[PDB]
């Protein structure tokens, strides 16, 4: 069948968790990078972006926009979304907390510089006091290797992706959560994820100053 095609900037941004999810599911995909304002204008004008924004993923005849719509579909299609309505509820609750914290971290770079130290301070405090205790509590409550249903789900993938970003930000934040460390290690050793973490995969690097400043110019934001 049609191989999924991801339209995004050549950057992590809002497409990276989709790259993680597809790669962890063992699904081949290709990428079409938006290099210029002209590239974005053309996708807009031609009608392929419902709300004039990317990420956009072509999969199974559809042109999907909205990160959560994209991820929701992929997770169902490849059975990473639980076995029933009640398991989806747990997965949804888990990954929405991950998304909330991920949104903060996602936006720290474009945070105005006079307010950036306090944004970071607050982020670190929510990690140690709100989010990391909540997932450690889940893992300790059942002691199993996966967050939900004793079976790999999107929740494990999204969580461990976030754990890598939190390491980039501050290695010490995970130090008092041994079950999160153990999750990160096990998920990273699943063959599909291990390959995704090795060089040459579609996994994207952190944004750097040159790349951010240049893209701020090209796309005026």
């Amino acid at each position: 069948a049609e191989k999924p095609k991801l339209h995004y900037f050549n950057a992590r941004g809002r497409m990276e968790s989709t790259r993680w999810l597809l790669a962890a599911a063992g699904v081949e995909f290709e990428e079409k990078f938006i290099k210029s304002a002209e590239d974005l204008d053309k996708l807009r004008n031609d009608g392929y972006l419902m709300f004039q924004q990317v990420p956009m993923v072509e999969i199974d005849g559809m042109k999907l926009v909205q990160t959560r719509a994209i991820l929701n579909y992929i997770a169902s299609k490849y059975n990473l979304y639980g076995k029933d309505i009640k398991e989806r509820a747990l997965i949804d609750m888990y990954i929405e907390g991950i998304a909330d914290l991920g949104e903060m971290i996602l936006l720290l770079p474009v945070c105005p510089p006079e307010e950036k130290d306090a944004k970071l301070a607050l982020i670190k405090e929510k990690i140690k006091n709100r989010y990391f205790p909540a997932f450690e509590k889940v893992l300790k409550s059942h002691g199993q290797d996966y967050l939900v249903g004793n079976k790999l789900s999107r929740a494990d993938i999204h969580l461990v992706e976030l754990l890598y970003y939190v390491e980039e930000l501050d290695s010490s934040l995970i130090s008092s959560f041994p079950l999160l460390k153990a999750l990160k290690t096990r998920i990273s050793n699943l063959p599909t994820v291990k390959k995704f973490l090795q060089p040459g995969s579609p996994r994207k690097p952190p944004m750097d100053e040159k790349s951010l400043e240049e893209a701020r110019k090209i796309f005026r934001f």
